[PDB]
């Protein structure tokens, strides 16, 4: 693991930047973690605690205390032996993960698209501006970046941008419809080494092609999955479910397994953007139909492919993750246009205002997760 | 080494956080460093460069390019194989080293004291406020902290504060007159492991005691040096030269070597604070007298003690190092009361304003280094 401690106004989190697992630290636990990362010795850390805190603590008591949870238990086995990166703020909520909508342009114009993509916004951040943004985010401790759109790789200067992303972040993911991939793009992402690709597949050939409005789209996108996987790029396949494709999940999973994909994830079509027109919620029969196929698929393909459960490493919207639109406005979530601020016009500290987050929590209509967030009781390191 | 890249408005620096050596990166060199830290392979990095830059580059050309300087040469030997910490800003100058004046209180009242120490300021930051400050500095990439005063360890809550400093920074140094050290303070700093102590010794017994106004001060302070060294704490001895002690340098060096000190540094008395009254610049005969003793001392004791040269790891005042006074005002240098800002009232970004730094560069009367600083031509990574 590549561990970091990220400070927040109500407490700190420890993050494994590689897996993006994170763990809410108690104030005491954070202090002990920092000590162990420095002196690397349970006896030394316990004795320091005794001196500074005027409280008895032996190495056995410290070991037993940390053995109370499997993650803190690893701190007694040398997990904290590498330098622990420090980031964040006690005064504002700064993210550990961001999703950057590089452009709203797209070669498709899917009738369900939550982003209403196809045409770019009249003014979008240039690749040079996104490179400025990424330097600011990385210097603030953002560890994980997703590049989306639209079709992200349509942005002029994409190659330089994705190199900057790879260089400045622990993990990069590029979301793509899988169309119009060039050999040197595959090669570039392969060599960069920390870039994954998420490809949308919405059915077998004919259903996918109808839903996406592209005859031959499935075959091209599946070929892209194969080329990426052959170049050792982790591929995540995202299938967005509706009444047309609900019965095709198991067949799609097989195709993805054969193509070498790493992860398969199915999700509902949400009533956002172009999908609002004529929206019908997935009724219960179709939802159960998906679930039985996911279960069957794990029995069959679970060895060769991670098949995600239908509906922590979840970065809480707004508090731990930001979505940055192609026009520069920052929101808690790719589904939400209610802004925290503007990435060029406002300071990082102002964007992460706790008061605004509370306001967005009660006013957001499209991100369903943010309204459900319950902050833990304040428990800060060092008091 | 524990390497970091710190962005500035005119270019980036690579820092070894352990030794505090740093190196101005060219924009190209910074890009190559990040790539090598990620894919860890000269062939992969060269090929990525070819694809993104549309310029030919083989592994041999990359190796030859980096072999042009001994530090970049190590990047072809795996120096960059651990995660590279990113910090800084393209819009303001943020420091990599800070010196925190925890209090202006002191048990002595030396007639030369640049800080005019003895009585605390009427309002000083509490240890709790300093702990808030340290979290902000560490989250902004400050790697190295010095705790000074006054006598820093007089601050209420010193033990908790120095533990926070050790926990949040790669290196901590505590400056002390060497008086009134408790056994558990020595033990605490020993166990923390990344804390050094700088002790002032201004002559042999009688000259030191006269200059410091403390009969028995030399014997007590030398005993502290011995206790600290016996506990494996690196001790730096600082001798501040005047006409009274200039001929005692070699004798002091011997005492410091015998006591186990790590570094000996002699410096001039500067016309700041209480020393302005009756100030006489060290004339040339006394300055040469010091130099001959330093030379003799290195011949004799250079094996057992680092004897610093009379008059990079020098962190440029204001641009790379901040001094934070006990009243919270930030200045470029411990000798200078001209402020960059206030650590509680102003944002980090506002304190490091490039325009204010230029103004301080031309208006500062007491820091002699800042006026001499010449910024290199702008050479930013990623354009
Ligand atoms: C906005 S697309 C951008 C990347 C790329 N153009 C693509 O389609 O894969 C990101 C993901 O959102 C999904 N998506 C689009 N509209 C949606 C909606 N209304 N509800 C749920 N997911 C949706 C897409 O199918 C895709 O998996
Ligand atoms: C301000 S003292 C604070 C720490 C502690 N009280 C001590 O004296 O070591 C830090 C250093 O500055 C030195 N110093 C004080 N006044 C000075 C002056 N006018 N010129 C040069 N150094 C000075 C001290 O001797 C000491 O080495
Ligand atoms: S879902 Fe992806 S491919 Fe379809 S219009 Fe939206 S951005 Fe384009
Ligand atoms: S030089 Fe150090 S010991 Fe002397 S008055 Fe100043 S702060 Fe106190
Ligand atoms: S994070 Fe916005 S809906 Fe889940
Ligand atoms: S840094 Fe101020 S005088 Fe040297
Ligand atoms: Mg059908
Ligand atoms: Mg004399």
């Amino acid at each position: 693991p590549e561990l970091a401690v990220h400070l927040q106004p109500h407490g700190a989190v420890m993050i494994d930047r590689k897996s993006m697992f994170y763990f809410r630290l108690s104030g005491r636990g954070a202090q002990l973690a920092f000590l162990l990362s420095k002196n690397k010795n349970l006896h030394k850390t316990a004795r320091i605690w005794e001196i500074m805190k005027k409280e008895e603590m032996s190495a056995d008591q410290l070991k037993e205390e940390l053995s109370a949870h499997p993650f803190t238990e690893a701190w007694t086995e040398g997990l904290l032996d590498q330098p622990l990166h420090v980031s964040g703020s006690l005064d504002s909520y700064l993210p550990i993960s961001c999703t950057l909508q590089l452009t709203n342009a797209c070669n498709l114009s899917c009738s369900f698209c939550y982003a209403s993509s196809g045409k770019p916004y009249p003014e979008e951040l240039s690749s040079e501006q996104w490179i400025l943004v990424m330097q600011k985010l990385a210097a603030h401790g953002v560890a994980d970046i997703t590049l989306t759109g639209g079709e992200a790789k349509l942005i002029k200067g994409f190659k330089e941008l994705v190199v900057v992303a790879s260089s400045l972040f622990t993990n990069v993911n590029v979301f793509s419809n899988g169309l119009n991939w060039r050999d040197e793009e595959v090669e570039l992402l392969s060599h960069l080494g920390n870039v994954s690709v998420q490809i949308s597949i919405d059915g077998m050939d004919n259903t996918h092609d109808q839903l996406r409005g592209r005859k031959g789209g499935f075959k091209e996108s599946m070929n892209t999955i194969k080329k990426l996987s052959e170049a050792n790029i982790p591929v995540i396949v995202a299938m967005t479910i509706n009444e047309s494709n609900a019965d095709e999940v198991s067949d799609v999973v097989e195709q993805c397994a054969n193509a070498g994909a790493f992860i398969f994830r199915a999700g509902k079509t949400l009533s956002v953007g172009r999908a609002t027109e004529g929206f019908k919620a997935l009724d219960i029969d179709f939802e159960e139909m998906v679930q039985i196929q996911l279960r069957e698929a794990r029995h069959k393909w679970g060895d060769r492919l991670n098949i995600i459960d239908w509906e922590t490493d979840f970065c809480t919207p707004g508090y731990l993750a930001w979505y940055i639109r192609a026009d520069g406005y920052v929101t808690p979530c790719q589904l939400e246009d209610l802004p925290l601020g503007h990435i060029l016009e406002d300071s990082m500290a102002d964007i992460g205002s706790p008061a605004r987050l509370l306001q967005l929590k009660c006013e957001a209509k499209n991100c369903k997760c943010i309204g459900k967030i319950e902050l833990s009781e304040p428990d800060l390191p060092f008091q």
